[PDB]
């Protein structure tokens, strides 16, 4: 026990200034002692150490017995599941392997994700948790999300199904409907492993808290015709509800959701049907802490490499000239998004939509067109209709090439040939996921540019080495943005998340583009560094939120920085049994203060 | 169980409009069923209804035949309270006899207590709980509190022992350092029953949710000499610290309390020694959720008196002379605030101060004064020293005399004779404490003013007929304030409470006496009616609040009394058993949906 | 830690050898850290030691803050309780805070009512439990007992009861349907209090583990016509219910308690109506591990007295002659027990019988009878009818006179003068209570014989001085018996509890009483040697019932006693804390 002019747990710490010390003290994470023993404790995924417990740590806490007579540290464990990880036959396997790592020892579980996370980003998230949900249909697990239906469609209801989860702290909710999963579609009730892989994202990549998560499933049928006829299906078996009913369930779940945790609770849309998805982001934006990454989380990514792309073409976003080569969601969005950055950049919202450009399935966006989106009009030019990339690029010449159109290899060798002629650092981004539905790749792009063009794309592509240069092409993934804007967006309770907040997201990406990074043609970031970015996001958010008063934690902290690194995850092992520490001698002392005479 | 087309516990309710019905569904309390059974959950008063439980409820939660086979209804229940609580011996026994309830049986416990408020507010808190402190010394009971000693200085520390506390949703916190408990002085360690009582009436009167609630003593040593020679004292056994460590102790708790539960958390303090209440007060007023009842309570009650007796005075309260008798914490407080009061009435602090006069143990507040205390140089008056009350009622004919001084009849026949000579109806209160120390009575100052004064007192007493007329004085108690102060401030998470607040609470309270109660000489509401009072200033201090950017609670409810309505709490027993609910048939059916052939 | 070479929890011990360790290490009471913490801890009597608790410990467990201040000696807590218990303005006062510190401290309880036994015995049973029942209705207190109604008759509905209890390892259970509270009456639901205090003494006194004991009331109505018309009475409103129901609630709650807790659950029914008590008493004897108190242990209990008497009238028990004024259920089962005890002597149940003469309201028990109790008949005396007692006394002379009839002062100068002029050291014995219903006095039994008397009450009597000798009677308290016959069968699981083992019961606590208590005319042992002699009753229980095989306990433990010993409760404070101790420094370390 600690000495009785000590604190508790304050050893072996880096000289401190007495107003420094106070500080430290005000925002350092405090231990907490569970209240579980023995086996049950062992199956607290958020307390198991596995046999990472010291044998101090199992005799006290009625554990030893229950693990092998093997003591291990935290490096060695993960050792252990690395190796193994990699001995599995394939990415499902691996899948399945992560999901049980987080269900049994969570800081082992984030440890190993963050450790290795360029190699298991993609496995715990990214493509492999949708082949999952797709292939092996009910995954046995704990109960790590909620299912709600259109059958339990009331604030009560939910409130009840939101009352039987363990946690009461909850602040950060992603939900899905499952119509949309990336890349399968309509998967219903199977979708559960979207909403839990995200989440995972959230703390290993942003450092929000695991205990703050929850995964939400909202089951209102199906329209997938095998599910329905498949025997095994787990879902409400009928096809999608979509009447006022839908939208009064999304509303009674909001509602539920924020009168259970709060108002403040940061609840994000994932992969609901695009014009959903749209509409629902539209409806809730200012009404809730909330946001729909596919729109938004995209149009932040994009915006962040053509703004380190900035550094090279040396021609600001709002001097240059974009040509969307697919005009649906994430093309709509990032150029919605582009027009908004112009306009903080001393432009109007003329000279600005003015400078790009849409090709959708019909050719070019022009304006004697028939029936089209509403959100095209503001983008539709007074130019010849065609078909032809080329001639588009002609015609405009256009100083970036964004491709979000599902064609492969629609950027042919003459397209790439023209955008470099045209221009001497020519950007062109291929985010048509997976590689195989790129509009080209990383070695068509840098040979047919004579290694100038500024490449990107949605999926990752090997380095490619042309004329003694070495290129990293990089990928333009969301992970890049939504981790730290959920980071800032939690810890300071900011009431709701506009576009310029996503801006400032894209900015802060893009200044953590190293001078080295850049000489590779890297446009973003390595994945390994997103974690101190997403510190770096959540105390720009603080600044400018504090600023016009959007932030709702009060007051605002001292030093802001400090604040945010003593409330990130901690992948370390805590203690957890309760320190203990003297009281001056005197007042310790067992017995009667002042003698009186026995009976 | 509930229809399909049915809501959980929707069953006879009010008719309403479509929009009405939402509203509603969004602010109910939502059923919340606990995780224990049998003894254990007899054992929690937040869940034991004793015999009250019905027979299916006995069954079902694993409580049959741990109660004896009698079944009760809350007022049947109640009533046995009652009855058995009129057959003890004294005030004491019934003290020890109600905490014991409040340890029992919780929603009984307000029940009877809210029921007979007047005939138990002075038995829960008022005077018998300090007497029950000073002489029964150690009380058995459950943990209804927290000890935070000097030998626990720091956030850690203290940090921990709030973890060691029941419930996580603390929002409401009475501290005491238990030097000057009401009417008996320091009694150290004895005094954790002055915040349990504290709270006990924020509930009864304002309201607020037990659970919410938090009793917490600091034990900084003691200076009662007899304690410290007591071989049954508790407490730690020294002086008490005043150093750096004391002011340490102090700022370390309000972080380690903010930092556990939040920022809002509303921290009051009570029974502090006048002078360390003061600068505690001024040195956490806005830096926290905080406030000094004894101070900004008491100053509030006899304000809303004051504002009471100007519908008969006909004089504004910035048109009016006030003469205090006594110049300490009280009387101090009251002035300020009726300054305050007099601005905000379109005068400035000049004309303001100008009419007040104080009197001390030596005497008129003159200028010519040598150490006299800060906050009576702006209401010294530039005239002839003098101790005579009769004297000073000449020279400045007051319109009003506030007694708060020990002194006992120190307004006499004489004094109450010139009062009324002045005035067509003289206000005058005997504020101090037991009637014992009244400086007259009702009885006194009715037959001395031909039936004419407006009198209030600080003690209750009896009622007096006159002529043929009757009349029924009041009391400036603060249960009238605190308690809707403490709800308002609570629900709509005001970060500061403010003089402004409390005077906002005082009209309130005035503007709640009816013309019945002013035509018996009452210028304060009925003890029974606190509830609905404290409801209306939580309402009030929210439109105040959303005007002026310090109400956290985001949005701004659509309505506000609804809101509170809905918030506040219920004596009445509720269901402990989930509601049960259908799903379409079709989808509630066990099987595969679709056939198979068995193996 | 200890170290890798230590064992957990064995500093300090006396020397041993070899063996002695290891059967020390055998019978040992281990440790059991409990799964609450904070308040819920606070809130479990078995587990909080209140002020008791050192910093550490509540730094720990998560108490540090939910105490005050100042950390308390076992010792020191009692003296506080000892000190407001004194201060209390009567005994039913006394009861209510000794409820309440039951259900507060459990190990503090016990270590104060074992502490002031002679005190505080007649406060937390005896005399004053039954006036709290009576006098307060129903009372606050924590789920201490369970209720068990004519509504809830069939071995289910039971046994969800008893699964509503907070232990599972139940062994003993002491139940009535409260009829019969002893000196009251019928009490119906408020008789709960009896069996928590029935089973407080079987802790405090005989040493039974509190775990073990569970408090149950049979609610079958009541015919206290008050209670009935009390508004505030709790229990089933209605008279008493006696049909083939009443029987088959009973068969059920045996049939419930065996197959919940086994068939070696001890089951002792108290304070039921006489014929109740018996008719049930003979229906489960042999059928489960059961006993009845007031029949059993009173018998034995005054056995025990007269056997002591022997020692000082040099006649055996069977070489005597014995006299009861009442012939119920208190004299009745005494003569049987008489009767049992010459047969065990070497005599038939020819002289044994022949040597009891009893006598009821009407007279004596003379042949010539119409309608008499059938247990009485073969008691009954072929002799003339008469009514005085002195006339009974000079016609079979009796060796000892024992009173058992409400009749105050029966026992009259003449009644003892006369047994004082035909016996060297009568025995005279008024068992009738309280003292103001006591056959006679001591002052009177001593005085009225010069001193020569062997006398003994149901109730107190302050000490009599005469002629320069002291004088301190005793009392023929059920506590010295049922206690160790409860320790003895539950620990050994003896399947039936018989006459021969209450005799047994008898013959130790005779054996207990010292020459110097005798020489001042008490026949009983002191009361604060109760736990020794349960211990003393249980070993030898167990060596009677191992040589019959009558006791289930497999196998025969090596040293009786050191294993009772070892079994019994300790009202110390216990560790809560898990001892760690140390592994070889190699396999102790994390890493490849
Ligand atoms: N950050 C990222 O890297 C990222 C994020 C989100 C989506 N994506 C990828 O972007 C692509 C598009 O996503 P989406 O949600 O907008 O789909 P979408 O259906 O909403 O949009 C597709 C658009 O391309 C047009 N199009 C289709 N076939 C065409 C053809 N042959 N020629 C010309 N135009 C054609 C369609 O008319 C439509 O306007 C996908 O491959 C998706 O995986 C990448
Ligand atoms: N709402 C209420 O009804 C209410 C609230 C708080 C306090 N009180 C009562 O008010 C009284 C005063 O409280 P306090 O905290 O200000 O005590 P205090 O010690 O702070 O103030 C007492 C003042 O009276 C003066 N005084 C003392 N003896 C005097 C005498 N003989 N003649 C003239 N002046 C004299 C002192 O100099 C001092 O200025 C108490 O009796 C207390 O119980 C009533
Ligand atoms: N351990 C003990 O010290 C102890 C144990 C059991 C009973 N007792 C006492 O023994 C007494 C009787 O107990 P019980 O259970 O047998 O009650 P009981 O009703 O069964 O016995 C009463 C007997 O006394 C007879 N009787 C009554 N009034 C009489 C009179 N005036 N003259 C002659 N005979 C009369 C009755 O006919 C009957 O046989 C009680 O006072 C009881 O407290 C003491």
């Amino acid at each position: 026990s600690v000495a009785h002019h000590e604190d508790v747990y304050s050893h072996n710490l880096p000289p401190m200034d007495e107003k420094e010390m106070a500080l430290y003290k005000l925002y350092r994470p405090e231990r907490v002692t569970p209240k579980k023993r023995s086996a049950e404790l062992l199956k607290e995924p958020r307390l198991n150490k596995g046999m990472g417990f010291s044998l101090y740590e199992r005799q006290y806490l009625g554990l030893h017995g229950l693990l092998p007579p093997a003591f291990m540290t935290q490096e060695q464990q993960a050792y252990r599941v690395i190796t193994k990880l990699r001995e599995q036959p394939n990415d499902l396997a691996r899948y399945i392997q992560l999901d049980g790592l987080q269900d049994r020892n969570e800081k082992l579980f984030y440890r190993v994700v963050c450790d290795h996370v360029k190699e298991l980003m993609p496995i715990v998230y990214t493509p492999t948790v949708g082949l999952a949900c797709q292939n092996f249909g009910y995954i046995y697990r704990k109960p790590k999300g909620l299912y709600i239906t259109i059958n339990d469609n009331s604030v009560s209801k939910i409130y009840q199904i939101l009352s039987n989860w363990h946690e009461e702290d909850v602040r950060a909710i992603v939900v899905t409907d499952g119509e949309r999963i990336l890349g399968l579609g309509d998967l219903g009730a199977y979708g559960i492993g979207i909403p839990v892989g995200k989440l995972a994202l959230y703390v290993a990549l942003g450092g929000v808290q695991p205990k703050w998560c929850l995964p939400v499933l909202l089951d209102v049928g199906t329209n997938n015709m095998d599910l329905l006829n498949d025997p095994f299906y787990i879902g409400l078996r009928h096809k999608r509800v979509r009447g006022k009913d839908y939208d009064t369930l999304l509303d009674n779940f909001m509602k539920a959701c924020t009168k259970k945790y709060g108002q403040k609770t940061l609840i994000q849309f994932e992969d609901f049907a695009n014009p959903n998805a749209f509409r629902l982001l539209d409806k809730y934006q200012d009404k809730y802490t909330m946001f729909n990454d596919d729109i938004q989380g995209t149009a932040s990514v994009i915006v962040a490499g053509l703004l380190t792309c900035t550094r090279v073409t040396k021609k600001l976003v709002s001097q240059e000239k974009y040509l969307f080569f697919g005009a649906g969601a994430a093309s709509t969005g990032i150029a919605e998004m582009i027009v908004h950055q112009m306009q903080n950049e001393g432009i109007s919202k003329e000279e600005a939509c003015n400078r790009i450009y849409l090709m959708d399935i019909d050719g070019l966006v022009t304006k004697n067109r028939k029936e089209m989106n509403p959100r095209h009009v503001q983008f539709a030019k007074d130019m010849p209709e065609t078909t032809s990339i080329l001639e588009v690029i002609r015609a405009a010449r256009p100083g970036a090439l964004i491709g979000a159109s599902t064609v492969r290899g629609a950027f042919n060798e003459e397209v790439i040939r023209a955008m470099a002629e045209i221009n001497e650092r020519p950007i062109i981004f291929a985010l048509s996921n997976p590689t195989s539905k790129a509009e080209c790749t990383a070695e068509e792009a840098y040979t047919f540019t004579n290694g100038a063009a500024l490449y990107a794309s949605g999926s990752p592509f090997p380095n490619f080495e042309l004329n003694g240069h070495t290129y990293k092409p990089g990928q333009g993934n969301n992970a890049y943005i939504f981790p730290g804007v959920a980071l800032g967006t939690i810890l300071f309770q900011i009431r709701h998340v506009d576009n310029d907040l996503f801006l400032l997201a894209a900015k802060k990406v893009a200044s953590c583009v190293t001078e080295d990074s850049l000489k590779v043609g890297r446009v973003y970031p390595q994945l390994k560094e997103i974690r101190e970015i997403s510190i770096q996001i959540a105390v720009e958010m603080a600044k400018y939120c504090y600023k016009n008063g959007t932030a709702n934690l009060y007051p605002q902290p001292e030093d802001l920085e400090k604040y945010v690194r003593a409330q990130v995850y901690n992948t370390e092992y805590e203690e957890l049994i309760n320190a203990t520490y003297d009281w001056p001698e005197q007042d310790m002392r067992h017995g009667f203060p002042v003698p009186v005479v026995r009976h």
